[PDB]
DNA sequence: AAATTTTACTTTTGGTTACATATTTTG
DNA sequence: AAAATATGTAACCAAAAGTAAAATTTC
């Protein structure tokens, strides 16, 4: 269903898009990599399943496609693409959508 | 069975269409690209698959048979068919009907 | 004639490249 | 300290999709 985060409210059915409560489109491009972030509250996706779950191919070291789609993203999405808020970069594994009074999730191990 | 989305019910056994209940003409070719979509909730369907259903041929590369069907669609079943909201479009796949709700 | 497919042109989209900045290593 | 590695993002441009107008068909 519907998914809201800062002014933003997105609904994951029918790739509409609102910021207070006024339609601005998405790509088909930016609905895939930004849901499967949101899809996935606070679990840091590699790019690697980022490239699996938005466009269901295999991503290499090679492509900057995430980043950039990352990138146009935050900013129309961002109040300051600077200092992301929402699309946070988790360094060396890629990136995470962290919702209000929230922390981007650790992985515990044996 | 009729589904039923936006304004419009499209009776895909009687095979005519309703806009806020008023007969509504389609011509054959425009009903048949209609219910292969609407057949397939949420399903993105390739224009290869597109033409099976809805053309009974295969298709070509290159040719666009398929989006000026949509496009002539979409100019009488959206809202606003500059940013469409039933038939939408997948960018590099095909089209897919999302159902309302 | 009506219906529809293909042309011929326009706009959009998303990737790669190129180079700047940032971070972890000591290659 | 450099050096190797990761990320940001602007800009360029081929492929993609919208569509009006012209062909072609319509068993």
């Amino acid at each position: 269903a519907v998914i809201a985060f800062g002014k933003f409210k997105l609904n994951l059915g029918t790739r509409e898009m609102f910021r207070e409560d006024e339609p601005m489109p998405l790509t088909s491009g930016e609905f895939a990599v930004l849901k499967a972030l949101v899809s996935h509250p606070r679990e840091p996706l590699s790019r690697d399943k980022l490239m699996n779950l938005a466009r269901g191919r295999e991503y290499s070291a090679m492509e900057r496609s995430i980043d950039v789609q990352i990138s146009r993203l935050r900013r129309m999405v961002e109040e300051d693409p600077a200092h992301p808020r929402y699309i946070q970069t988790v360094w060396g594994l890629g990136y995470v959508f962290v919702p209000d009074g929230s922390k981007a999730l650790e992985h515990h191990h044996h």
